[PDB]
């Protein structure tokens, strides 16, 4: 019977827009609490700030320890950074939106790992939180394409959009506790940790054009880093069906022309191109 | 035309059985020549020797240099070990059966690479040889499952069986030169070289059970090697859907019980040897 009905924990446009949605449609400000990620400085930047939205709309900021004992609270992680232990919570209403098509690509850097592993599609998945990393039972999933020249950043913005949508699609059944779920399968399950990914990726050119292009574009996310080829930052990679011969590599003022062991043209655009 | 009509280059039961098939159904011995792989000494083992079958059936052994100038020769690579350059040959009738579902898994160790990269299926592909590594246009393909507990060796034996079948399915149209082919796509194309694969694999246990299982069984091919956990060789991995808790690892006299970050039970059976 507590005042507080729901907690939004996490960051970025998905957390802010989902919070705004529930404030507009389901709960009053005094029924909601927020746990921003540790790094949230309260500044709207290339993403909206959850801390800023809470402060601007009179939504209380809390810690996990403040909400553990709240009976029946709905806890939603939307890019939240702390692993929870479910036995801390009195409530069993604990949910996450994970930026992959589970069971594939559990873990981190999920705007990098599907592209680096040659996928043509990804997804967002709403699931129950259990004590493992993105291992809980799936409630809903939406799969969508990774277009051939999408960068990690382009994929991330698609996760924000489709994740916000799957939140809205499912929130009423979460609130009325009538949702259905299904155990994740063992097969196809994959996982990457921060140690598995070197963000300063050294490209293996003894690979197909599709693999070289994926090795480039998986690391294009300018707020964090850009790939460097021959001491030049790369902002875009374009893969064509044109055969140009095997193992081409040529540097120009504004781009590189590259092909791998199957000979298909890649244009890797330098950041300095006007 | 020249006496010689066809060259079978390569090894193992796919080469021997495809050569037997064409000797029975199409060609006389004098019309066929063979190029065995470098290490074939004419002794059958866990696969038949191509060199031995040729000698036993009065088929001549040749080098590539001896066939370049033979007009209209059919050249067929069946696990052959040398990259050819097509402009050496007068003939454009140059074909390979590659042990993967192209365009995926160009290159080598293709009983290892699909498993290691978490595939549920593989295939055999008949294609024209061009100057790149498994890059030429596809003539036919047969895909098939990698069962959940199959090892690299099990996969290899399936390539030999399905590869022999796709050879028999297509040989008449190759002989008649009526076959059809299609360029490979750029998307999905992948490639592994010998440098990419360390055959003494160190397992990463901070992975899912399906990934740990695949890391083990991708290297089980006893005639070459077996993967080693705590100085025991593993002969079989078994992945179940039973949840046993996250990140289990326990060693027993005859097996290990392992789970990864998602908690599904693996039994890694030690070689009884
Ligand atoms: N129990 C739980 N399950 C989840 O699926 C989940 C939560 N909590 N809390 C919110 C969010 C947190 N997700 C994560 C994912 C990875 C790390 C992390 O620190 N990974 C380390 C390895 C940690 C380890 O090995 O124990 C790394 O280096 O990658 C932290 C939080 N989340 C779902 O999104
Ligand atoms: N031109 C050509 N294309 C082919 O697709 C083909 C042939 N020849 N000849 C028969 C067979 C030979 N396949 C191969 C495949 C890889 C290596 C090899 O030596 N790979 C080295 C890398 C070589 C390099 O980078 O140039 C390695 O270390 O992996 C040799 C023969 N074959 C299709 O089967
Ligand atoms: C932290 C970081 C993220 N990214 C990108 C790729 C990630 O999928 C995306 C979101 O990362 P983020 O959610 O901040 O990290 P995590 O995956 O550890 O929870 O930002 C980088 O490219 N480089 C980085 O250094
Ligand atoms: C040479 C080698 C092969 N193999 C297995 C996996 C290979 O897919 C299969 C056949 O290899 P093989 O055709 O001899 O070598 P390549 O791929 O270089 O042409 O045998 C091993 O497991 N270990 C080895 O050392
Ligand atoms: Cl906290
Ligand atoms: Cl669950
Ligand atoms: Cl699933
Ligand atoms: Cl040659
Ligand atoms: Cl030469
Ligand atoms: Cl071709
Ligand atoms: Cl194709």
């Amino acid at each position: 019977g507590h005042m507080i009905k729901i907690c939004i924990a996490g960051k970025n446009n998905i957390a802010v827009n989902s919070l705004q949605f529930i404030l507009k449609n389901y709960f009053e400000a005094d029924q909601i609490v927020v746990i921003p990620n540790k790094n949230d400085k309260g500044i709207d930047s290339w993403q909206k700030s959850l801390l800023k939205f809470a402060l601007d709309n009179n939504i209380k900021i809390v810690t996990l320890d403040e909400i553990y004992n709240i009976e029946q609270i709905i806890f939603f992680s939307l890019e939240f950074d702390q692993i929870i232990k479910i036995e801390n919570f009195k409530s069993d209403r604990l949910f996450n939106i994970h930026f992959s098509a589970l069971p594939k690509y559990k873990g981190v850097f999920t705007s990098i790992t599907p592209i680096l592993n040659n996928e043509l599609e990804s997804g967002v998945t709403l699931h129950r939180i259990d004590n493992g990393i993105d291992t809980g039972n799936i409630i809903d999933q939406h799969c969508f394409p990774i277009d051939i020249n999408d960068t990690a950043r382009d994929l991330y913005f698609n996760y924000l959009k489709y994740g916000e949508s799957i939140f809205k699609k499912n929130i009423q059944t979460i609130i009325n506790n009538s949702y259905k779920d299904l155990k994740q399968t063992n097969i196809n399950s994959s996982y990457f940790s921060r140690k598995d990914i070197n963000l300063v990726h050294k490209i293996n050119f003894k690979k197909t054009s599709f693999e070289i292009h994926n090795q480039i574009r998986a690391f294009i996310f300018q707020e964090y880093q850009l790939p460097i080829i021959n001491n030049s930052k790369i902002i875009k990679s374009i893969l064509a069906n044109e055969f140009i011969g095997y193992n081409v590599f040529e540097e120009f003022e504004n781009y590189f022309i590259i092909s791998g062991i199957d000979g298909f043209k890649i244009i890797a655009q330098k950041l300095n191109k006007l």
